[PDB]
């Protein structure tokens, strides 16, 4: 007849006898090295812990007191990690850069929430007195995703009667805090201390039968400022290659006009910016408005309500304006040009219509409808670039009140040339293995594949060389040919052409190339790793 | 050469010959006999149904007519289930409490939507005439997740030659309805009837080769009111232990000032509350406002617009106010205190700025911008706690119009001390196996692990003892040592300290402990379950 | 003692030696169909392509210039695909209708995002001058989900020594564009060209050991307009049967009063509609308003603010109305009836409260609070139905300004009788296998099971015959008994009764029945498929 596979019953296999346990450890804190950077060390050695995985680092955030504006960057927990390294008596087993750990967890909304993504943390709070509480104390949790979590117990790190050391290097606190001038960052930085604790799932296993494993170790290279090339040397067995860009704000004071806070949509960034500009853009004054630079060009709105700024027509109509007063428009709030009587980037020209009602009670304008063409790039321009030496105009024609509200943003994990990484600034990408073109593209097809294959909406241009199921199989890799000089991956990009009279032209770019090398994990006489060659 | 595993082709195995079928059954309804609670009984007896799984219970909701405010709780279908039991001739095979079924499906957005989560059902509707329709008839669907759905046909319940009985126990209709005093709940409760139907996926199988299986049966223990301990006895082979708290509103009339309806975000709860208070908070009156208790302290807003309530400064500026009228501020709308010389919890002090415009056409204030520090706890205070014997003040200084709009909320599945379970009220947790400490924590590390391992945002403090793949392996369990007295799990919490002058300090709490025991399923003389023991 | 399976270690198997590669191809464009329909042709054959899967089609959308309102339908990429077929020398291997491909990807948010779902694309933009840019050029990506992606390399299509041809048939551009009369669609349609490119993951495999496979091929039948029956013939081995309805707008000009754009919630549809009606519903005029048809009944709002339209009372109160002017209410904005002095469907009766403030500066009413009972069906009524011959009334008593803003919507993938498919129009469903009733239901239990089993919130009434794991097992199917005449699936529905004096009654319906037949894939003398019988 016919031999059939039973799809209604199963012979329940008896597994290895084990007992899991959640373990938490306090570490050893050290302020040694460059600018006395914080390093936490956690030593795991126990006769009963046979294997482990699922590392979670918790951080105690202090009470923030005083005057000024202060808020934490979104996912504050991931952003204060600089480097993570797992090692034994035989040396490093696995290690990752903070930004690469963050990139691996970006598709895990739970891990991101736990690390600190809330109104309480991420909104920009204000202290009114020196004894006022800006932020209340809080605990954040950072999931340190490792290759040991992939297939739970099967993929766990076995401790071959060895001592495992987890070392966490922290970023300066300046990187995770959004603040204004008024805030006393100097004494905050002096008083701040990283208070960490490491948790992991430990397994007490009876009669383990250890076998060798394979692990992928991410390695990254950052190019020279504004160079559209980068190279990864000694590439012998890679499972994937990822490419992205980062802005470099070293030529600026890292001050930006606005920040949306906990609301992180592209619309939220734009709305926060427009709201800051509208304070100085439309003025209801008796005579001509006062307290603006001499270079400012504030014009009385005509009876038809249209103000012409060259080619741009701005329609301004404000209701209930008192008889003794008039409506004025700032026609050059933020200006940029590299040549006199030539092209100009004027933010006031990005407004089509402004409508509202004047409040006799609060003596201010309440804006109803605003038609504009402000984008995520405009909100991402550092205030330094508006007032650069290249600019023939004064640039920043805002009030001193507005300039005082500007924020310092030093988020370490920004990509592209805008806060949302919306703008694609790569026109073409070429990857070479030796001198042979391995891959090229004129569109982000590699990012599209990344997002589809990993079911993430925050992908990067990625080349995958391994489609083989993890843990149960030895991974598939791009393999070197040293004799033919094929022992390196060279990435070359063509950046999209930008307007010289737009301030973003002057945001410095850095090309980031991430390579995942294959390693063999051997548990013969303690845990050891070997680079596949 | 190298022996290689084919990763590009597979030998497609021929499975068991079977035919699936969706089956629907009407039951037998019974209101016998404690508080005359509704019980629906469904008998599956067919010579051709070899196995089954994926139980879906449907409920016909009636047309709600009359006057008053009425709405259904979110996920109405799950909230009306008290208990579910599956039985054989040999007894119960599997059973679960309503709240535990809900907790297992809480991360299934599809199952939750199907159960009743819409603007049509969950918004608080109002009836203006006795013949007015408040709610239209509707059907909701409840996915009764069982261990038999885990691996589809492999995990299905085999009927063999036995008769399967599914029994559903329902909660009072009072638990699933949000209403005001105006609504005639008395005749609604009299006339309401649960109209259920059970659906399941049945499999007609040719030449079944049945083998024994393992099943996890959740068992829960609720502690005494305000007891920070609970114990699960006869723990011999458990796969997990879960711990959470529930509020107990028995010391209250279950009335709350506001409810957001279908909009269930923390911001939605806060916005609904602020909106209710603003009606009495800022008044545009000719002379001093009337219709408030003598204990109300309503003050005329000065020319600078700032009203000082002790340390708190409230900025009130209303545009287009008529010349014959003035702007007033209610400085003690809600106020709590246990001494006449102590700290006062005043809700009017939680406001920094209130701005708007008076409408000459509709004779009302239209609020534009409001700066406040109202949180989810404030929206979760029962009105009874504001007017408790512990409070030396009158407490509720609102108008009779506002007090008439208060809602009765009896949702059976609330956790913590707020409607969103945002506030973590446990400071420490200790789990003991016998008298030996098995696990302790001073932070919700076990909840963080629960949320990460189950990829969920609605976790609980959970200890998992099983990391082994389900169905294909016998589960891993915490095992008893009866001689050493290690055959019980004792949970002890330490609740976080709250200010005695905050009304939320008087919310009664109950500790819930859920334990998943391992059972062996045998199909010799029909279906039978055996508790795994030494 | 006891035999235990190792749950902590695995012998990492060495897989087949292969190298993946992302390949992109330009096709051959052809306008050779009935109405000169666009066909793209892609030919795949190579030494180093042994297998392939994960088909992604990219489309270059042009810059849209000129005057008028224009926007793209949501998920424009999927909506422009009419049919897809994969074939070899031996004929077709797999093929799908555009709507069925879309239905399979509807639960993949990433795939839907990539296909064109943004405010930039889907919001209705306006061109003010003939040289004005309405839409900027853009690239969208369409994931052509095939049975070959299910289990990655294991399920991949092997090419053998065969040439694979991927044929894409496109819908008219008319189907993917939302526009008004002002827009010059005539020259847009003339100038528009589909610019496609096919990408796939190709595998260079060393020493392939090919084995036969099984594939499910979806096949659909569309019933006659308004016929509550449809039959699928030659059903021998089906894995599932799906049933849904579609509106037919052939009896209309495909014009609708409003469209929400990027915002696609039921509330967004209703809000966009109310906003369009309010322009003509409440008028602030000196004397009786002008520029409305003689059939319009515009009434001055009394001192109490209540206007009675038969049984319906509408409360209207507008602030800051000038002394020389009064507030008017349009009591029959849109009205329908099949007889004089009988039942009437009047849109003005669906309002109970309208409040706002008149703006002296912009000479318009700014509405604050609106109480109404407008639903998703009202927003889904084609304007043709309001002004049909069946209507004894004029029907559309709006202003010429409002009528000029009406939009053409030809979205090919609409289900039910409303844009959100909210309203269930099927009261009963009966499925017959031969002349024997296989399944019947009076509620959408089969849709509930579909949504639960496939973890989707956009399911259909579906009968699943296969619960067996894919690729590793031969699928389970409903099997024919040709001698007993049991080789066909007949579907019969009962539609819910609709009011003859409601315009939606006149929306025509079509029954869609989808059947997934089982086929064997064999690789002897090239790639070839055989229907299981």
């Amino acid at each position: 007849s016919i031999k059939r596979s039973n799809v209604f019953a199963v012979d329940s296999q008896i597994p290895t006898l084990y007992m899991p346990q959640y373990i938490s450890l306090s570490g050893v804190m050290t302020n040694d090295g460059p600018d006395n950077q914080a390093i936490a060390s956690f030593e795991i050695r126990d006769q009963y812990i046979t294997a482990l995985n699922h590392l979670v680092l918790s951080l105690e955030l202090p009470e923030v007191k005083g005057m000024g504006r202060f808020g934490y960057v979104p996912y504050v927990g991931y952003k204060c990690i600089n480097h993570v390294s797992i090692s034994s008596c035989n040396g490093v087993i696995w290690e990752i850069e903070g930004e690469e750990l963050y990139n691996n967890c970006i598709n895990n909304t739970i891990a991101l929430k736990h690390s600190g993504y809330s109104s309480e943390l991420n909104d920009i709070s204000i202290g009114l007195t020196p004894n006022d509480t800006i932020k209340e104390p809080s605990t954040v949790y950072v999931y340190i995703k490792t290759p040991f979590d992939v297939e739970d117990t099967f993929s766990s790190l076995k401790l071959s009667d060895s001592k495992i050391t987890v070392t966490v290097t922290f970023n300066p606190v300046s990187d995770i805090v959004i603040r204004d001038s008024s805030f006393d960052f100097e004494t905050f930085n002096k008083e701040f201390v990283y208070v960490p604790e490491l948790s992991f799932i430990g397994y007490m296993v009876k009669n383990v039968q250890i076998k060798p494993s394979f692990i992928e170790k991410p390695r990254r290279v950052i190019g020279q400022i504004n160079q559209p090339t980068a190279t990864v040397t000694e590439v012998h067995a890679a499972t994937s290659l990822s490419v992205y860009t980062k802005p470099y704000y070293g030529n600026t004071d890292n001050k930006f006009i606005s920040y949306p806070g906990y609301s992180q949509d592209e619309k939220d960034y734009i709305d926060a910016y427009v709201s800051r500009l509208l304070d100085d853009l439309v003025i209801v004054s008796d005579g001509p408005p006062t307290g603006y630079p001499e270079s400012a060009e504030i014009v009385e709105v005509p009876e038809d309500g249209i103000v012409s700024i060259q080619d741009a027509d701005v329609y301004v109509k404000i209701d209930n304006v008192p008889d003794n007063m008039s409506v004025y428009l700032h026609t050059n709030l933020l200006m940029f040009g590299t040549r006199k009587n030539s092209f100009i980037y004027n933010i006031s020209k990005k407004f089509s219509a402004i409508t509202g009602t004047y409040s006799d009670a609060t003596k201010r304008t309440i804006f109803a409808h605003i038609s504009h063409s402000i984008n995520i790039i405009d909100t991402s321009i550092p205030v330094s670039l508006w007032t650069s030496q290249r600019n023939v105009y004064n640039g920043d024609n805002r009030s001193a009140e507005s300039k005082a509200k500007d924020l310092f943003i030093n988020d370490p994990f920004i990509k592209g040339i805008d806060f949302k990484n919306k703008t694609d600034i790569i026109s073409r990408l070429e990857v070479r293995f030796g001198n042979d073109v391995l891959y090229s593209e004129n569109g982000p097809i590699s990012r599209i594949y990344n997002e589809l294959l990993t079911k993430s909406n925050n992908g990067t241009r990625t080349l995958t060389f391994n489609f083989t199921p993890k843990i149960f199989f030895r991974p598939t890799t791009i393999t070197a040919n040293v004799s033919r000089g094929k022992d390196k991956l060279s990435v070359r990009v063509v950046y999209s052409t930008m307007d010289v009279n737009h301030p973003i032209y002057y945001v410095q770019k850095q090309l980031v190339v991430v390579c995942n090398d294959l390693y063999k994990v051997s548990y013969d006489q303690g845990v050891s790793i070997t680079k596949i060659m």
